[PDB]
């Protein structure tokens, strides 16, 4: 399938790059999925004084079924890249929400590497309350600024990112754990450590 709008004004696609630090103004690489809930525009914002990619969204009333169908899931595809050394992905990941009381956001990764079935998924799934966010201090220009690491010894199924397994593309998914969640959302420095 393919959730589809009219065309939206992203930032220029530019180059998949990692560490994704997103400061030559374009995307490098970075898209949404064509099964994506939300397909409004990627736009390059400053975030706690640097350059990041970020949306809106604010996640429906009443939830789908399946637990992706309304999140954001935005993909590096073709980077064709491997973890190495690296024990972790990380990435600083912000939010300015404009409502945000209940619930919470659950902050998926996965890859596709083509010598296991094109998906492997960290099992490292992230939960950010909703509720502790009033008690959180703020960046300088009023974000919420997490840096979320996955221990990349941890994938399901039992499968293996080896230091050469070649990771065709990284996903992203901020799925809606039953939240009220409205506001902008940001990514920057995307990379292994
Ligand atoms: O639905 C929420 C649920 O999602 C689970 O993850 C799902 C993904 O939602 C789904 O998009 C993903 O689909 C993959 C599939 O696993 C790959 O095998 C397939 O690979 C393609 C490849 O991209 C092509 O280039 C190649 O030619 O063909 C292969 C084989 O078809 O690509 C699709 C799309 O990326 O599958 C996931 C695992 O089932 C989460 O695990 C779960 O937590 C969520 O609740
Ligand atoms: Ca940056």
């Amino acid at each position: 399938r393919a959730v589809v709008e009219a065309p939206v004004e992203h930032a220029p696609i530019g180059k998949a790059t990692l560490p994704s630090t997103f400061e030559d103004s374009t995307r490098q690489g970075w898209a949404w999925d064509a099964t994506s809930g939300v397909q409004s525009a990627l736009t390059i914002k400053d975030a706690n004084e640097s350059k990041a990619i970020s949306w809106e969204v604010k996640y429906p009333e009443v939830k789908p079924v399946d637990g992706w169908a309304s999140a954001p899931r935005i993909m590096l595809g073709n980077v064709n890249t491997t973890r190495g050394n690296n024990k972790y992905l990380t990435f600083d990941f912000y939010l300015k929400p404009t409502q945000a009381s209940k619930g919470s956001l659950t902050i998926s990764l996965a890859f596709a590497p083509p010598s296991l079935g094109f998906w492997a998924q960290a099992t490292g799934d992230v939960n950010i309350p909703l509720s502790s966010l009033s008690k959180m201090k703020k960046t300088t220009d009023g974000l919420y600024h997490f840096q979320v690491k996955y221990d990349l010894d941890k994938i399901n199924d039992g499968k293996v990112l080896t230091a050469n397994t070649v990771l065709r593309d990284i996903t992203i998914v901020v799925a809606d754990g039953n939240s009220d969640f409205a506001g902008t959302m940001y990514l920057d420095n995307i990379r292994f450590e």
